[PDB]
């Protein structure tokens, strides 16, 4: 029985809300991470979820990082970060009970909902930009660092107009509270981060910055044609991304404020809310067409 704490209160697999299994059934596959599988499931009008599983051939240390994973969400109150529903924890293979979200991953999304021969305008990105920053907001506030801010932690909770995108993934978090190279993710991380592994809550504005990046790129690989050593060496010497393509000057300005080399330069959540606010108030921002890709 592994302990969490979180704001200041602990929290242990008996304050997980199990869900008896006969509740739960699944409906079809939605894909998988590094994580096993996850399922779309509705638990007994019964509530649609998603189901996230526990490979039943592991290890003890994975049995651990999924109960952690489990506490960690569950102690999250905010609403651009995933719900947990609960768990189900004493049948195999194990549950993990979350709120569904029907549009997916943020840069799936972004990547399949690019305009090409009126989908997206300037608008969408920034309330995607700003629901995300109300959660890193949250996360902030609560000293909570998460690490690994990329638009494939991010999810929505439908394609169509209204969607909200919420912080959906701290498979790295986990890691960090129980604690490879090459699986690190550098092309997210500040200097200080990569080098002498020192992480504030001014790690997760360098990420978001990137994640701005992929938002207004319309879900581009940061640092195009460059590999992690090459990005290490190029933001280690000062070198930052040029704007995506059709940006507006204000939004690459929050951009290279979020990328300021010592972190006491970069702003904090509050103010990158009231910035992306002005963007989005700023008929000259709203108002650029994004590029239209040719099919
Ligand atoms: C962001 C990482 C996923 N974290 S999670 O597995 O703990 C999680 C938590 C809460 C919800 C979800 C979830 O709803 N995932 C999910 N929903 C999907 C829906 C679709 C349907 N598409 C139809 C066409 C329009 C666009 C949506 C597709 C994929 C969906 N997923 C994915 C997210 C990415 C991976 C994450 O393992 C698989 C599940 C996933």
């Amino acid at each position: 029985n592994p302990n969490y704490s979180f704001a200041g209160k602990t929290s242990s697999i008996s304050d997980l809300k199990e869900v008896p299994r006969k509740n739960i059934t699944l409906i079809r596959g939605l894909g998988h991470g590094a994580f096993g599988e996850v399922y779309e499931g509705q638990v007994s009008s019964p509530l649609q979820v998603a189901v996230k599983t526990l490979p039943e051939v592991c290890s003890e240390q994975d049995e651990l990082d999924f109960l952690m994973e489990a506490l960690i969400i569950s102690k999250f109150n905010h609403q651009n970060i995933v719900r947990c529903i609960g768990v189900s924890l004493q049948s195999l293979p194990r549950f993990i009970l979350l709120e569904l979200m029907a549009g997916g991953d943020l840069k799936s999304f972004l990547r399949e909902t690019r305009p090409r021969p009126s989908s997206l305008a300037m608008l969408d990105l920034l309330h995607v930009a700003r629901d995300i920053a109300c959660g890193c907001q949250y996360l902030e506030e609560n000293h909570f660092i998460h690490r690994d801010i990329a638009a494939r932690n991010c999810l929505l909770t439908c394609p169509g107009p209204g969607r909200v995108a919420k912080i959906g993934d701290f498979g790295m978090a986990r890691d960090i509270y129980r604690a490879g190279c090459a699986m690190l993710p550098v092309k997210w991380m500040p200097p200080e981060a990569f080098m002498e592994g020192i992480f504030t809550s001014k790690t997760d504005t360098w990420s978001f910055g990137v994640l701005l990046w992929e938002i207004f790129s319309l879900g581009y690989m940061p640092y195009p044609s460059k590999s992690n050593q090459e990005v290490l060496e190029f933001v280690t010497s000062g070198g930052r991304m040029d704007p995506p393509k059709n940006c507006p000057g204000p939004v690459y300005r929050i951009m290279t404020q979020c990328w300021q080399h010592q972190p006491e330069d970069r702003p904090n959540f509050a103010i990158i809310l009231e910035r992306i606010e002005y963007c989005t108030q700023d008929p000259d921002v709203i108002n650029t067409a994004l590029p239209i890709e040719y099919g």
